[PDB]
């Protein structure tokens, strides 16, 4: 019975770590959306590939981010990564075999529950940011009246959606094992 708890604990911990790492990869990924020249943007840069092949990038203007949804998506992604770091750290200390200080199993269980919640919240923040970003792009693309540039969903959004799910599912596992102590 103890093996099963440890296995799920270990599994959930590595899932959370994987989700956090991918969240960081998502935030720094160049392809949040691509013009259906060729324009591709993330939360930080707006770029353009001119004929033929040459690509240039400019910083995503802060007023544009503020007047839109980008600055909000920035805040949710940054929060998610910070929460995931706090969760990874506390989760690492909360593992059964871990000897950082000299805490009993009960104190470890409390830490795992906190770490578990942090990963769930991190996945939630990432989930909202990706979805918020995605809906804005999708609404414009399928709008006949929309005169502006139309974008496709970028690969990073599928990476972020996966990352968030991994964080949530991982956090659930860690939290479940914590409740059993
Ligand atoms: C174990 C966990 C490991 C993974 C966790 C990694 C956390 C950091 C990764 C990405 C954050 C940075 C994303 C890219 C930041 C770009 C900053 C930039 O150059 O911005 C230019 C300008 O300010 C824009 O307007
Ligand atoms: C991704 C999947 C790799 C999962 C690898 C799972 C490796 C289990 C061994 C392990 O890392 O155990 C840590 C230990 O329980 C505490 O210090």
């Amino acid at each position: 019975s103890e093996f099963m708890s440890v296995a799920v604990e270990t599994f959930g911990f590595f899932m959370s770590a994987l989700g956090l790492l991918m969240l960081g990869l998502t935030l720094s990924n160049s392809y949040w959306r691509v013009s259906t020249n060729t324009i591709f943007e993330n939360l930080w840069y707006s770029c353009a590939t001119d004929s033929l092949g040459v690509s240039n990038c400019w910083d995503f203007p802060s007023m544009l981010a503020l007047s839109g949804y980008v600055q909000g998506c920035r805040a949710l992604m940054i929060t998610a990564i910070l929460l995931g770091f706090l969760g990874l750290f506390l989760g690492m200390v909360g593992l059964r075999a871990t000897n950082v200080g000299n805490m009993d199993l009960s104190k470890k269980a409390k830490l795992l529950a906190i770490a578990g919640t942090l990963h769930i919240l991190a996945g939630a923040c990432g989930m909202v940011a990706i979805s918020w970003y995605a809906v804005n792009i999708t609404t414009d693309f399928f709008n006949p009246l929309y005169a502006g540039t139309k974008y496709e969903l970028g690969p990073a959004l599928y990476l972020g959606w996966s990352a968030s799910l991994l964080s949530i599912l991982g956090g659930i596992c860690v939290f479940s094992t914590a409740a059993a102590s």
